[PDB]
């Protein structure tokens, strides 16, 4: 009888965790059995040695994750869609250094402060008040003893990856300082028109290679520029995203495409943000098929709150227009402050999705409300660790949310900055670290399907996506089963 | 109307968090207002500088906590009872070195391995297997150049406190290794009969000084010894605890006293543990007023599970006897393993309280069940940090439990080993770190009263305790209000 109470409690928890009610077919049961065997063995060994990758910093754990049979299987998995990504954090930096810096007319410089910076131009730009002298890379590489070392020093400046990140990044402000500095540095490389096209195209290649078929991207839409010095506008960038995605889908008929969530920094004046809201509405009218809506990005702890921006964020409503929102919210360790209430305010503004929602489990009422309105959180485990919200991903607050089957999708955020690629590394962390030992094939399947369900595609486009994904899923099942 | 939805969600969260429905009188409202002003200002500053003690390792944060006006107020607070403590971790080590090592007949030694160890004996005991030569301390202390350097090196071996604990304690096994070695070292000092009495008495002094009025102690009841070499038994230790506590209450009429929870190590054979269960039953019969029940202690990750011990733990039930249990359970970062299911099995064995219950929020069904049976968790924040379950106490899983007003008590576990004293440091961590910015005087008051409610005292003794505590509370309120 007490045995029955015990078994009942275990079955209840089996049922309410994420994906726990999905019915598996006998083929899937077989794949799950082989998957779980590999998982359990790996966890037993980590319990013995205490070498457990999700509990270590991703920089040090990455090489271990790459040796994992579980990771290997997750690489193969059709993961659905990547829903939380940033314009310039989605392509391995290797290609930026080895390919892009070797292209004609690439110039390098250093600010009065010593911050690296790039520009494609002809001829050499005029010394300005942010760059005492510009220097062509082809000249610079001739004057250096070890070229391969100079190149590696560029790669080390383009990511956060380092040994001893605990010593390098002493606090959250230091890490955010370096983070943003990287965006600034690589900016001049990516926003040169023919690199921009190649960049967009390559990010689709990398995610397609990771078995991800759809992408929604938070994009600042900064001006793209030509060798002449001409600057393009927001319209032109959205047109280009559409065009490159069409070109990609033409040679990869299973890839669904990309949509754009227009974004601006939360460190700006409400008046500037009001200007950005109008742009977003204009972009929606002009490109209703490409532009999903709007978001505010940047260091959440130090910038303005959603409340601070109420006047600007209500503009669409006052014009009787619906501008969908996809707010970053509650990406913080603070509890009961103006920052974690951003989740509440995102919900009050009818957000379609919540970015991160890290502080959600500390607010039971908001949690219930979001679950009731079926508004998912976009969880990005590697980002949260690297940006120092949580050391050991076993302690990630989303573990509680998975345990009650909360609506959520997994994404990678800025994989390239963390030394990750695509979506598989983040699926590893969720499946091995956050979900615990009982997270199974159902958890994975549910998370894959969620990413199609909570995308901004039309319902008929969702069906077509489901159709394509189901077939890739069966193929995956059959492989793992043998 | 959306404003109303927003205000409703905030009020709901205000109401369901721990203590949220306690009605404050106007005096308490005034104390709360002055308390919250000091708390908010301190948090504002920590948000500015990122110097926030609960987010730092306690070893480095302690000196900052001691400069805090909030800590100061919490020192003054009548906290009720300390319900989760261990026999030999409750007295500042300063007194062990400065006072106890200076007492006649103290001998020091080093195991083949170099582990320090102590023994009071007259005459000097014969070299045995584990010690090739006992040396009197009074000799040793003359045969050194700097004696207060030698003394400090003893204090440094008696606690875990260190600079750079991240480097010293690389993993959880290393920290547990050092932890247990400390217990082994100081053991010979504390179990000499007249030190034992003095030790017990002093731990009451230190908790009484911290404005704590009752203690329940997990005690191994290891043999206490005399200068002759005679050993006493378990009965004798329980008699002594009772006697010293009576002596203490005689000169401190407001102190309620102590009870003993008998304990044994979870690294032992089920047959040995079966023997220990019978001892506990015997001790309950002999001392129904002193011995509250039984518990299993030690490193939970590496020892046997509660299930492993089923045969032995069911002995009382098979004899038709009720041996109350107070299990340590789910003191782990693992999820879905045999270790965190110990919470489930503690509940199935009718545990009166759960020690730590760290993994509770990852098991929604067990959470609901324990809430329904009104079974509290004993949360020890500093311990969980030092023993490396969690880096930043803002990420403590109990934050979620506080937000829904889960039944819990706060204790300090082994304050002396962490460089803490009494209960105030742990109340600081809960109130500032785990509880978030909206934790107020109601939270504190609820936690104080909970510790009387969930003690093992008789209901009429609880009333008397409440009476005494209420008077100390009013005095505290009047002070803080001015
Ligand atoms: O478009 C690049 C911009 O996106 C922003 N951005 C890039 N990655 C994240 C970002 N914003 C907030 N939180 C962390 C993570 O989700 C960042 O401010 C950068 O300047
Ligand atoms: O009586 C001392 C004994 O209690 C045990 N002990 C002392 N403090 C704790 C302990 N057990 C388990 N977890 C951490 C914390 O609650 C320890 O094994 C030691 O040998
Ligand atoms: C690049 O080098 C500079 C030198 O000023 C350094 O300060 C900066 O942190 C580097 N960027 C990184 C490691 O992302
Ligand atoms: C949210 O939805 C309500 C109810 O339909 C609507 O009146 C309001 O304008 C919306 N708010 C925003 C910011 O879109
Ligand atoms: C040491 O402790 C004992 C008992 O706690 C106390 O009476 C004595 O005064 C102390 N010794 C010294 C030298 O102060
Ligand atoms: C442990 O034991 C010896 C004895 O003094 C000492 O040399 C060593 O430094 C001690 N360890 C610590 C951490 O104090
Ligand atoms: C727990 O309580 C039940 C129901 O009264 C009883 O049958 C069982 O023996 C108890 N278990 C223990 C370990 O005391
Ligand atoms: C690298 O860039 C593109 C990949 O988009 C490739 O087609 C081209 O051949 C390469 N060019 C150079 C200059 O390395
Ligand atoms: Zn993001
Ligand atoms: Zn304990």
């Amino acid at each position: 009888s007490i045995d029955e109470t015990r078994a009942h409690l275990l079955l209840k928890e089996k049922m309410m965790r994420l994906g726990g009610r999905l019915v598996l077919n006998t083929k899937e049961e077989l794949a799950n059995e082989r998957l779980m065997t590999l998982k359990i063995a790996e966890m037993k060994e980590a319990m013995r040695t205490l070498i457990f990758p999700p509990s270590m910093h991703f920089f040090q754990a990455k090489h271990l994750i790459e040796r994992s049979q579980v990771f290997n299987i997750l690489r193969m998995m059709p993961k659905g869609a990547a829903l939380h990504l940033h314009d310039i954090g989605i392509v391995t930096m290797d290609w930026l250094v080895r390919n892009v810096t070797y292209r004609p007319h690439c110039h390098i410089c250093f600010t009065p402060r010593g911050i690296m910076q790039f520009r494609f131009a002809h001829p050499t730009p005029r010394p300005s008040e942010k760059c005492s002298k510009w220097i062509l890379l082809e000249d610079y590489r001739k004057r250096v003893q070890n070229v391969t070392e100079f190149d590696d020093s560029l790669l080390r400046n383009f990511t956060l990856v380092t040994q001893h990140p605990e010593v390098i990044y002493t606090n959250q402000n230091v890490v955010w300082s370096k983070f943003e500095t990287i965006f600034f540095t690589i900016s001049g490389l990516i926003h040169y028109a023919p690199v921009f096209r190649d960049y967009v195209f390559r990010s689709m290649q990398e995610f397609y290679e990771d078995n991800v078929l759809y992408m929604e991207i938070r994009a600042r839409l900064l001006p793209v520029y030509e060798l002449s010095g001409e600057h393009h506008d927001e319209e032109w960038s959205v047109k280009t995203y559409q065009e490159v995605a069409q070109k990609f889908v033409e040679t990869h008929p299973e890839f669904i495409g990309i949509k754009i969530i227009y974004s601006d920094h939360r460190s700006k004046d409400v008046a500037v943000i009001a200007e950005s809201i109008r742009m977003a509405m204009g972009l929606r009218i002009k490109f209703p098929t490409v532009v999903a809506g709007f978001d505010l990005v940047g260091h959440e702890d130090t910038g303005h709150s959603l409340h601070d921006y109420k006047e600007a964020l209500m503009i669409p409503a006052k014009d009787g227009v619906k501008l969908p929102y996809f707010f970053h919210a509650g990406e913080t360790d603070w509890q009961g402050t103006s920052i974690d209430r951003n989740i509440l305010d995102a919900l009050m503004l009818n957000t379609t999705r919540i970015g991160h929602g890290f502080a959600l489990s500390k607010h039971p009422a908001v949690r219930t409300y979001s679950w009731k309105k079926d508004i998912p959180i976009e969880v990005c485990p590697i980002s949260n660790q690297v940006l120092k919200l949580v050391s050991d991903l076993r302690n990630h607050p989303v573990a509680t949310l998975m345990a009650t089957g909360h609506p959520m999708v997994i994404s990678s955020d800025d994989p390239a900055m963390f030394g990750a690629k695509g979506l598989s590394y983040d699926f590893y962390e969720v499946f091995m670290g956050i979900g615990g030992m009982k997270a199974d094939l159902r958890t994975l399947k549910q998370l894959a399907m969620n990413s199609i369900k909570y995308s901004t595609l039309l319902e008929s486009e969702k069906n077509t996506f489901m159709e394509i994904w189901k077939k890739r899923w069966d193929k995956f099942i059959a492989d793992v089963a043998t």
